[PDB]
């Protein structure tokens, strides 16, 4: 298996109160779906995306990132974001993210299309 | 299909010189490869995503983000890269993006886990 | 008189240990030192920035920046912090940041050259 | 004076058209005003920062950084961008930048504060 398959997969929540469930795979795929708290968003979307299934063991975390595009059969906000970071395993495991939040936009708006942002995770609330 | 599927399909390569082999299905999802030409990777990696399949048709771009964990049989850089960005269609077509390289490292230089940069992707080398 | 041009000025910490002195003008300047508790820093370092004098009396934070060159009698680690972000007055005042942090480097290490994070900083700790 | 003090001493101009009017100092001070292209801006706005009056000899760029709030007598948009850099020498001198731009908001938007990108400004056009 996967290094932390077991410590990943499962339902996290983040300080906003989004809900992220993920199954990894023993590969390094990750699979799942994500519910915002905010924003322009209802109920769940798909996500997808990879995890390091065989991270160092010098007690360093577990790089990985997902994306969501915000369309499914409620709503299109017409942006996706990724969330890249690392999941550090242990009692109060926690996925520690930063965010890009990109918009579909015109040319003359481009420069103002994407958002930064930073979630973190946790097993708990 | 999804509205870009067949324009966002297919072989990129971005201002460093890098691969990035696409397939957009029509529900939204991203697959492929990548390949980069710079940092500690070699060959091909496994990549996933998502996009927009049925983007604004005010002329707006094409919200889309992937991700890389950089394992593959070669060599493992314990991290990961998202890149979250838009596709703009047309003679010149491009993927402007934004991304996040998050490494797996120990809590004591977690501060500095993360670089940011931009690419440009184009049809063209 | 800045609106928070008396919140803002003094001594604030961050989550790391930092230690940021700041003096907060009536136009809109930020005046000050930087200490790391991490990283490839000693003692402090002049830091100039700007802050919003006038902001919004609906409850929003107040916009501001500042930048550090991490050149001083000690120690140059040929790199520059710049800090944007809100601050939130009130009895638990907190200054909301996100940051980059770019050294210099050869061209053929400019796409690795910048790092993301984000610092919270408080009046105390 | 600084290594790059006269390199950097100027006007610039980014891919936007935005237009950044900089002195360097000895010592490692920016000062000097922006006007930018695009936004909720007109006119000048006051600028500073910092950047490495001793860079390395290698070939490497020269790290910098600099902050505008966006106030000035004919308009405030309760923000503030910091771009972060470096200065690269010679017949076609860049300086190549990545920035954040927060605005002052509730604490309710406070997760969509944030806008990042990059620009890149050359002392022609
Ligand atoms: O909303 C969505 C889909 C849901 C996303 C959820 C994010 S994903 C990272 C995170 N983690 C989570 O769990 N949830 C959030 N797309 C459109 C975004 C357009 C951005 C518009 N605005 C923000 C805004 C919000 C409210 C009122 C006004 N403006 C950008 C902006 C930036 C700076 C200054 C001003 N405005
Ligand atoms: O290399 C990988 C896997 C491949 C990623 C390729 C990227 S994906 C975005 C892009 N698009 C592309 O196509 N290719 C690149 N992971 C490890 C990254 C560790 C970062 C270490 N150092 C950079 C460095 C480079 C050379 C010598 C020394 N140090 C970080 C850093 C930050 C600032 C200052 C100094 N160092
Ligand atoms: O250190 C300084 C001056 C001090 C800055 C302090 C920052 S300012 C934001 C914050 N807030 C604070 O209060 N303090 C910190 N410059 C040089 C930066 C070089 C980056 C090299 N490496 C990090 C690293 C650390 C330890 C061992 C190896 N490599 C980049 C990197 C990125 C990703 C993966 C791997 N490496
Ligand atoms: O404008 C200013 C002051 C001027 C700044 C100039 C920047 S400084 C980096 C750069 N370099 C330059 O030279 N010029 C630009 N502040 C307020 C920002 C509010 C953000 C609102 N919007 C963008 C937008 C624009 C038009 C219509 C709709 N929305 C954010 C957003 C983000 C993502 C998705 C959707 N909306
Ligand atoms: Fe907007
Ligand atoms: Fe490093
Ligand atoms: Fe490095
Ligand atoms: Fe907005
Ligand atoms: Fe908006």
């Amino acid at each position: 298996m996967g290094r932390d398959e077991a410590g990943i997969t499962g339902t996290w929540y983040n300080q906003l109160g989004s809900t992220f469930i993920v199954t990894a795979g023993a590969d390094g795929a990750l699979t799942g779906t994500y519910e915002s708290a905010v924003g322009n968003a209802e109920s769940r979307y798909v996500l997808t995306g990879r995890y390091d299934s065989a991270p160092a063991t010098d007690g360093s975390g577990t790089a990985l990132g997902w994306t969501v595009a915000w369309k499914n059969n409620y709503r299109n906000a017409h942006s996706a974001t990724t969330w890249s970071g690392q999941y550090v395993g242990g009692a109060q495991a926690r996925i520690n993210t930063q965010w890009l939040l990109t918009s579909g936009t015109t040319e003359a708006n481009a420069w103002a299309s994407t958002e930064v942002g930073h979630d973190t995770f946790t097993k708990v609330k």
